[PDB]
């Protein structure tokens, strides 16, 4: 629970180079974006609001319990934007990764098996 530390605003800015789009006609994430994406998560795992993921398996756990929900309420624009979000700070911001898109951010945290719940 703590989006003002420094190594938050490192990650964020990591992410800055990543586009939404799967082009370069496309926009570029925000500080906005993550902050609402971990808390649309948060909310909706029964976590509370301003909850910040520190390392990268309490992340993970909050990915897995989104995208649990995803398979059984269902997917929508929201809940899909959220996911990608988080997978992009995962792969980009925790582990420094260089990626263009989300999509490809979101195939490395598959290929990588992050996926796969920790314990």
């Amino acid at each position: 629970g703590n989006g003002q530390g420094r190594d938050w605003k490192m990650a964020i800015k990591r992410c800055s180079n990543v586009a939404v789009g799967v082009g370069g006609k496309s926009k570029k994430f925000g500080e906005g974006n993550f902050r609402w994406a971990i808390r649309m998560a948060n909310v909706s795992t029964g976590r509370e609001p301003g909850d910040i993921p520190e390392t990268l398996d309490q992340l993970r756990l909050v990915i897995c319990d989104l995208q649990e929900r995803r398979e059984k309420f269902g997917s929508s624009k929201e809940i899909d934007m959220a996911i990608v979000t988080l997978k992009v700070f995962a792969v980009a911001g925790l582990l420094n990764m260089t990626v263009s898109t989300a999509a490809a951010a979101e195939n490395m945290y598959s290929q990588m098996g992050l996926d796969t719940r920790p314990s």
